[PDB]
């Protein structure tokens, strides 16, 4: 297909992009020039061992055959897992990152969805991961400048949260138990929790992603205001947020609930919302830069100690105040492609951003989420009452009184 190819170049690009910013910003050196350096100092003898740990996950290609699925259900719940159901399809209903996901019926006479991860992954990614920290080592000791701080430890946790299903089980629960019962979240509950299997209730309704390419404008409405409201609801429930959002992790139910399957990127945020935000926001819609620019300041929004411009604050804030301007926003991506554009070009005044690119994680943490949620609301092309969603759950949005 001409879109089909045209989708694969820009996901390249992308790709090709951030290859760049890490050698740039990471590195301090291009990729080939560092990969020569890495063939040099490793030695040949790790080669093929990691190999012979990528072998097996080729091996069995999808979608596993019922064997090999028994096999890994002999090895997560023991030889007689059978009895823990009523029945089990042998034929996947879905693919997972590093695995796949079985419809079957638990022996209580619930429906769930067992996912099973494929045998070969494990030692796969830990082959990978250990080849990744030898590379990283090579960077920092040979490559001058380079910036690797922290970087072993975002593949470990990153390694850990793909292998032990056991991990997004526990967010899951937390979730689970949260919305129990609430008249607009579905959470299905957690049946079972392995390393290398997860069983939880079977949901089913429109997955967003279909309601993004065809759906009818109340759905769209509908689904893009309820992730809105997820957002800002949980950090303010239970102190976690969903995390990174993507259409495949929700769909609509029948009854107009938004389902959420996916926990894998659950975010800590013990405080809450943090109050500057909000704050910001209100301050930036009246224009009070007077107490706009030290409220920022002071929130780490904004670097300390710096000539800012006024017109630089308006655009960084754009995206977030226009929406709750009106009492219900249209997102779309025409807006959306409207706040890439800068107000400041460069040949009229060079100017160093004000812009904060060493957020404090409190801030940071959401601020990411929200920019996934807003994309999202602005592929669904969805009517959203964020304004009165940010009054009522984020706090300092509010009018003080
Ligand atoms: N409760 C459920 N009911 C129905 N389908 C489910 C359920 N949980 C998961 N699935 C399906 O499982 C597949 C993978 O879901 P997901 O939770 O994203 O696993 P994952 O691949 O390990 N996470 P990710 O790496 O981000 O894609 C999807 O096609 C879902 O439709």
């Amino acid at each position: 297909s001409k879109d089909e190819v045209t989708a694969e170049l820009m996901e390249k690009a992308a790709n090709q992009l951030f290859t760049v910013l890490g050698e740039l910003k990471g590195g301090a050196m291009k990729v080939g020039q560092a990969l020569s350096v890495m063939e040099a100092a490793i030695p040949d003898e790790f080669g093929e061992p990691y190999r012979e740990a990528l072998t097996k996950l080729q091996k069995d290609a999808p979608p596993l055959p019922a064997s090999k699925v028994h096999r890994v259900l002999d090895g997560q719940l023991g030889t007689k897992w059978r009895e823990r159901f009523s029945s089990f399809n042998d034929t996947p209903v879905a693919s997972a990152s590093i695995g796949q996901v079985h419809k079957a019926i638990w022996s209580d006479g619930r429906e769930v969805a067992v996912k099973i991860q494929y045998p070969g992954a494990d030692e796969a990614l830990r082959a990978d991961l250990k080849t990744m920290q030898r590379m990283v080592g090579v960077l920092k000791q040979l490559s001058p400048g380079a910036d690797v701080q922290g970087v072993v430890d975002e593949l470990v946790e990153r390694t850990e949260m793909e292998l032990d299903y056991r991990l997004e089980a526990a967010n899951q629960r937390a979730f689970a138990k949260a919305y129990h019962d609430h008249p607009r979240f579905q959470v299905p509950h957690v049946v079972a929790s392995a390393p290398k299997v997860v069983i939880q209730e079977w949901i089913e309704g429109v997955p967003m992603a279909e309601i993004i390419r065809h759906g009818t404008t109340e759905q769209r409405d509908l689904i893009g205001t309820l992730l809105a409201e997820l957002t800002f609801d949980a950090p303010r429930r239970l102190g976690l947020m969903h995390g990174d959002a993507h259409p495949g992790n929700f769909m609509l139910l029948p009854d107009g609930r938004m389902g959420i399957i996916d926990f894998g990127a659950v975010a800590p945020m013990p405080g809450g919302f943090p109050i500057e935000l909000g704050m910001t926001i209100r301050l930036a819609r009246e224009k009070n830069y007077d107490l706009l620019l030290p409220t920022m300041e002071k929130a780490g929004l904004i670097q300390r100690g710096r000539q800012v411009s006024v017109r630089e604050i308006d655009e960084m804030l754009r995206q977030y105040v226009e929406p709750i301007q009106v009492e219900v926003f249209h997102y779309t991506r025409k807006w959306l492609q409207k706040m890439t554009v800068s107000q400041i070009d460069r040949s009229v005044a060079q100017i160093r951003t004000a812009r904060q690119m060493d957020l404090p994680a409190k801030l940071a943490i959401p601020m990411r989420v929200i920019a996934s949620v807003g994309a999202i609301l602005c592929q669904l092309d969805a009517h959203v009452p964020i304004k009165a969603l940010s009054e009522e759950l984020i706090p300092g949005f509010a009018e003080p009184d």
